């Protein structure tokens, strides 16, 4: 016997409806404190007797955002448009139709609830339970390709609602209740606790079992072993006023690693793994050192006394043959390039939250870093401790950010090392620095600091040639880094490998002037390429003939769609200052 298979679902829908109409904060949260109210006095009146019954079923419906348990609906809105058609009897080339049809971003079940409204009025039947039930069964045919028994499913839910419980039912599914009022605030209303323990736990079901009666706390609400805690975010933080930031004592700077962000949790032969919002992705990195495409390569290292731990991380595409992790945004596919090993999952570590019996979250940044190096030994390209040095000037930040830059890296992350663990709260003890477009030539390369394959390229402007005339000088700009962080950059490697050529100081070549600084090896414009290049802002410089170059400057995109003479000029470079 349980609440939800009590209360109709129209019960819950009438509130939702009473919420949003509602302008004031206080009187949406009010409606909701009703409801929450007379769930509990039926609770009591029905268990008197007797639980594992809870709010869940509602609140899961509520915040439908945070389901964790049903898995996607796999409902696209043009299948219930099509749907509603059929079922209404609309005139396919009418208004209502198209209007379901074509809709793009008055949302789309206001849209369903409009026509809905004068056509559909029949009192809702099914019970919250119910709806449950049915919304489990679109997910579970969604997992198994099942189309009709989704349609089938949708059927019964519809024809049994009535019309407002329709619009609900559809914010439910494309879990957007739009109501004004944030999940923080609900929780808040929930329970003194609630918003904590989901901080700790993604879980809706436990939020609600553990926190039923609303005058009993927990006492120690903390992260648990194989509970998906909400990761510690990073703040946003000017580089001019970064010392004062971390309250000018010595702090740690980290590289910032642009990965799926993962949390591995390991007792013995066992595995899970939690992505950012709490979803389990073991399947696919591996429950067991015998199973999964992580596991089984980091299994054994981890050192001998290590029998329980909590990792925090970011999961990494690395490329063995390159040494280079492989960034985000490629015209490549790095999930299925994983799977068919050109390239490996990379585990890189920057936290642990607890080691056997011991939990981490309250020691300070300094002593988890410490115990970090005592979990694991690295293996490169598997399971690696991020890079990271102590430091105190803002120079030295510069220094940091200008090297990882170089490197391909988004930004650098700042710590202070007294800070503790804070789950789901931005900034804290972690700050986050990122920098804060030109068409230029590839005109010379660079090895060392990389590996072969280059490090480097120098890029240069087109000194404007006579009309009619291709260019024929140009003059340096900028270095800027080559690191193979996407496959574009390998592939020019290898068309450009042919091209090379030394260069010699003591007679350098007519169609390349440079400042100070000179390549290894340039290459005549004509059988060069075009990179587009994302800069901060144009600086002075004396090792380019610019007499400027770019600050933080990196490749976006190769232009292979350009031509080499097609280079941005230094009339073009002049209007940029
Ligand atoms: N070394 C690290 N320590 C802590 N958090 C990190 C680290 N590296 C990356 N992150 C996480 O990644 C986020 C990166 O910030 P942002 O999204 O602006 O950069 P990005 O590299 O473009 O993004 P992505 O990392 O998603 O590619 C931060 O909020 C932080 O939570």
């Amino acid at each position: 016997q349980t609440v939800a298979s009590h209360v109709p679902f129209a019960d819950l829908c009438s509130t939702l409806e009473r919420i949003q109409k509602s302008k004031g904060r206080a009187e949406k949260i009010r409606h909701f404190r009703e409801f929450l109210d007379s769930w509990r006095k039926f609770h009591d009146a029905l268990h008197k007797n007797h639980v594992t019954d809870s709010f869940y079923p509602a609140m899961r419906l509520i915040l439908p955002q945070l389901e964790r348990e049903r898995m996607a609906y796999g409902i696209k809105e043009t299948m219930l448009a099509k749907l509603y058609i059929e079922l209404l009897n609309l005139p396919r080339d009418g208004k209502d139709a198209l209007k379901l049809l074509n809709y793009r971003t008055g949302d789309f079940a206001m849209i369903a609830y409009f026509v809905l409204k004068p056509r559909c009025l029949q009192k809702g039947s099914l019970t919250i339970q119910q709806v449950n039930d049915l919304l489990d069964s679109i997910a579970s045919n969604n997992s198994a390709k099942r189309k009709d028994l989704i349609k089938k499913s949708l059927l019964q839910l519809i024809t049994q609602s009535s019309a407002l419980e329709q619009k609900w039912l559809i914010r439910m599914i494309i879990k957007d209740l739009k109501l004004g009022v944030s999940q923080q605030t609900i929780f808040s209303v929930f329970h003194n606790d609630a918003a904590e323990l989901h901080n700790v736990t993604t879980d809706l079901e436990k939020v609600c079992r553990q926190l039923h009666d609303p005058s009993v706390g927990l006492s120690d609400i903390s992260i648990t072993l194989f509970s998906a805690f909400k990761p510690m975010l990073a703040a946003i933080a000017d580089i001019e006023h970064i010392e004062k930031d971390m309250k000018h004592q010595s702090f740690y700077i980290e590289t910032k690693l642009d990965g799926e962000r993962m949390q591995m949790h390991k007792d013995g032969d066992v595995y899970k793994y939690f992505s950012r919002n709490g979803y389990n992705y073991t399947d696919q990195f591996g429950a067991s050192p015998t199973e999964g495409s992580l596991t089984p390569f980091i299994h054994n290292a981890f050192k001998a006394d290590i029998q329980i731990c909590i990792l925090d991380g970011e999961m990494m595409a690395y490329n063995p043959n390159t040494q280079t992790f492989m960034q985000k945004g490629t015209k490549f596919d790095i999930k299925r390039m994983v799977e068919d090993s050109d390239l490996q999952t990379c585990y890189c570590v920057f936290d642990v939250l607890m080691v056997n019996n011991k939990k981490l979250g309250h020691e300070t940044l300094r002593k988890r870093y410490e115990i970090l190096s005592s979990i694991f030994t690295p293996i490169p390209g598997r399971i690696e401790i991020v890079q990271k040095t102590q430091a105190h000037t803002k120079n030295e930040v510069i220094d940091a950010l200008n090297e990882a830059i170089d490197k391909r890296e988004e930004g650098i992350m700042v710590k202070q090392p007294l800070s503790i663990y804070k789950p789901d709260k931005r900034g804290e003890g972690w700050l986050k620095i990122k920098p804060e477009e030109l068409d230029i030539l590839i005109v010379g390369g660079y090895w060392g600091k990389g590996s072969g394959m280059m490090s480097h390229f120098l890029c240069a402007v087109a000194e404007k040639p006579p009309p009619g005339e291709k260019p024929s000088v140009f003059h340096t700009l900028s270095r800027v880094g080559s690191g193979c962080t996407m496959k574009e950059l390998y592939d020019l490697g290898l068309k450009l490998a042919k091209y090379w050529k030394p260069f010699h100081r003591k007679a350098p070549p007519s169609s390349i002037l440079c400042g100070t600084e000179k390549p290894e090896v340039y290459i005549e414009p004509c059988n060069s390429v075009i990179v587009q290049i994302k800069a901060a802002e144009i600086v002075p410089s004396d090792m380019y003939k610019t007499g400027c170059t770019l600050r933080f400057p990196r490749i976006e995109k190769i232009r292979d769609d350009k031509e080499w003479h097609e280079c941005m000029t230094l009339d073009d470079l002049e209007q940029l200052r």
